[PDB]
């Protein structure tokens, strides 16, 4: 699977959506959001994958790459579980949500031109 690595992250985020963590409801809100994007992005490769590599351009290659690199951020999703026992507390500032929401919206704005992913 060329983009399988990204698809394997689907369940990775679901672990926090199932209710298996020691955090408030406001925390999981960050996880459900991440998966919400990958859910459409990943599935997109399946629909758009129908076309040959000739249709893809120098930019298209970056579109998918940006989604793959995002996997690095997903690690924090489950890491939040250990961060608890560590003594550290959740913070909207430290969480850097501004970087995740901005990194996602950028990719989503590109998919909206295909189907209109809100």
């Amino acid at each position: 699977s060329n983009a399988g690595a990204i698809a394997k992250l689907i369940p990775k985020l679901g672990e926090l959506l199932v209710g298996e963590y020691k955090l408030h409801k406001g925390v999981k809100k960050n996880i459900e959001d991440l998966l919400k994007e990958l859910k459409t992005m990943n599935a997109a490769l399946i629909k758009i994958g129908e076309v040959p590599p000739d249709q893809l351009d120098s930019q298209d290659k970056l579109w998918a790459d940006e989604v793959r690199e995002l996997s690095y951020v997903i690690e924090d999703a489950v890491d939040k579980f250990l961060v608890r026992v560590h003594g550290v507390e959740p913070d909207d500032n430290t969480n850097g949500f501004k970087g995740l929401m901005k990194r996602t919206t950028k990719l989503l704005k590109k998919v909206v031109d295909k189907h209109g992913i809100a």
